[PDB]
């Protein structure tokens, strides 16, 4: 009773995703009027976001697309798109439409739960089956950043709808905390990382937090943010900083602490995590964000969470000494706008590359 | 009596520049046998390096190429190439050939002395005449990085030859110090920057230096390097750090110090300069390396010096707090290999861009 998936994919891929600001997410209410609006918005926007990324999947090297795990993920996206197409002709005024829609969104979220490791298995299958090559590798890197950021954005839309229209923190708006205390999230991530570090090494570095509230030096630093995303990024950073610290201090009973600075400026809210874990040579920094070498997507996915609301996550090491990691976030909810990949000529062209000598000299 | 310049440009642009390692520069002696070798090497290599970059000049937008200052720089390169062509059929066994060659290299160096600000005037002429556009701007950025790095490499070849074969430091090999004490260069750059800061602000931050010699904690850190290049980079970084510190502390008599860490690892020699000058929002970081916004090429040219021997110069700020700048150098002379742009299909393709909507969404 539905059209074939390609007809829907072609239709919806013509549209650009519509990025929302944290402010817009936050200003969305919980009434039936609001639920109907959410429904009518998402039955267009989710297909747009699904179709856009599905079109890019098809630009992957034949070698990568031919893998069973990539084909499996594709099949999930197809079914999720079709699940939403069932709602195109349904009446929002009918409460049953709305409840059925929420049920379908939950089903989609569950279906896609294992997307990250499944795609990673696809990358492994490509390497095992064909051997890796640098052109394919570059395409995979570009694609996966966009694919995973797209997924984060779809999960955000779904979580907002299901949380609001179907509880530990009643002050939250869906998954958003309008008054997220950054240092408390830092402490939560540290605590969980410490449990793991203590388990394996029977020791862990202490934590020191310093806040710099430039405009209001006395005031504890808060922001509008999705605490789970911030936690994810900090937990990954602590795990790396702790492991470095303990492993570079095999002989020591005294471990240097991990120092976190939370700075609030006019435009940025920046969080720096500094360790004395001996560092990494610059040559090896890029590999930390590579899906290929990491095939352990902790750091690249963490950086995508940062980029999702127009921030970033950057690493700067000093080999022989230690490493600084910085999460850059927008301080203002109005500047915190979804960063969404779009399928267009620019994106298509970016794939169209081939093997050749680079523009820099080798001996 | 010479062929027209285009014939020579086409001939030599077919070759790739030949990158030398710091080790190779260093192992070059000062005998007539060595001078003849230097001559026969440079009468091929300098034309190769000149031709390669001249070919790329021609890939600039018509708008930029049409400017008088860019045309002037082009004319210098043409004459310098022709100056060397006069030596193609000369006998290296003849001492007069060798002395004349050194004279010609000096003349070329002098001719090109003002290349950096002259090209900057070209960029200004393009903006004034036509107005700037983002496509042209991207092309200019890509080109200038390569153009200025090429120039650094040509100046290195010329200085090595004229210094060795025609004195404050007899232990130096041309411009190279085989035992450069990094902290002494840091202090020299600080001293000169302080003179300037004191002149304008009547105050300057103090300096603190810490060394971390990972493998040999007692030993002062030395390396094989060109001290003038290291000085250039540090002087630029101190000027920025000092200005930030004083300007962000208008009301204070007490200024936070600039802290420098020099770390020696297995592969990297890293120099971090940390200030509490209030920082810069992330959005504005890229502009610090832009030739367009800086049209003040201090930072981008400094980063090219770092990149020239396979290093880098990176900035990470915390808005509301201060800024860290890190110079990454190779610790080993064998890893310190010239990074040279090459004119090839890859480079040519990189220019071939056009106006269009990007691969990321805007609201
Ligand atoms: O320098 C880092 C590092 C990387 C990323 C990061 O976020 C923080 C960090 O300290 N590591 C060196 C090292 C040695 C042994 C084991 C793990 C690690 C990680
Ligand atoms: O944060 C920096 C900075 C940039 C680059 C750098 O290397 C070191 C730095 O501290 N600045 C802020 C500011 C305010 C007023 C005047 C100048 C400056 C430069």
């Amino acid at each position: 009773s539905l059209a074939g998936a390609p007809k829907y994919i072609e239709h919806f891929s013509k549209f650009s995703p519509s990025p929302l600001s944290m402010k817009q997410f936050l200003d969305f209410g919980s009434s039936n009027a609001c639920e109907k609006t959410s429904f009518t918005f998402l039955r267009q926007e989710l297909p747009v976001r699904l179709a856009n990324i599905m079109k890019e999947i098809n630009l992957l090297p034949d070698r990568v697309l031919s893998t069973p795990s990539v084909q499996l993920v594709q099949s999930w996206y197809v079914q999720s798109l079709l699940d939403i197409m069932e709602f195109l002709d349904k009446d929002p005024e009918d409460h049953r439409t709305l409840s059925q829609f929420t049920d379908a969104l939950v089903t989609i979220r569950n279906r896609h739960n294992d997307v990250v490791p499944t795609m990673a298995q696809g990358v492994l299958e490509y390497k095992d089956t064909y051997g890796d090559d640098p052109v394919s590798n570059q395409n995979i890197q570009y694609f996966l950043d966009r694919f995973y950021l797209s997924r984060i954005s779809i999960r955000m839309l779904i979580n907002q709808h299901t949380l609001i229209f179907d509880p530990a923190h009643p002050k939250h708006i869906g998954s958003i905390d309008p008054n997220c205390n950054v240092s408390e999230v830092v402490k939560d991530a540290y605590d969980m990382a410490k449990l793991l570090c203590d388990k394996y090494y029977m020791a862990s570095p202490d934590l020191e937090i310093q806040e710099i509230n430039a405009a209001n030096s006395k005031q504890p630093i808060h922001m509008v943010y999705v605490p789970s995303h911030l936690y994810h990024m900090l937990f990954e950073l602590f795990k790396n900083a702790m492991r470095a610290t303990v492993e570079s201090h095999e002989s020591s009973l005294i471990l240097p602490p991990i120092k976190v600075m939370v700075a609030l400026g006019e435009e940025d809210l920046s969080i720096k995590m500094s360790d004395r874990g001996g560092g990494v040579p610059l040559r090896k920094i890029e590999r930390l964000f590579s899906y290929m070498y990491s095939t352990g997507y902790g750091l690249p996915i963490s950086r995508l969470y940062a980029k999702y609301f127009q921030g970033d996550l950057q690493l700067f090491s000093m080999e022989g000494f230690g490493t600084d990691a910085v999460i850059y976030l927008k301080a203002l909810s109005t500047d915190s706008v979804e960063r969404l990949p779009v399928y267009n000529k620019s994106a298509w062209r970016h794939y169209q590359t081939i093997q050749e000598a680079g523009d820099w000299c080798v001996p």
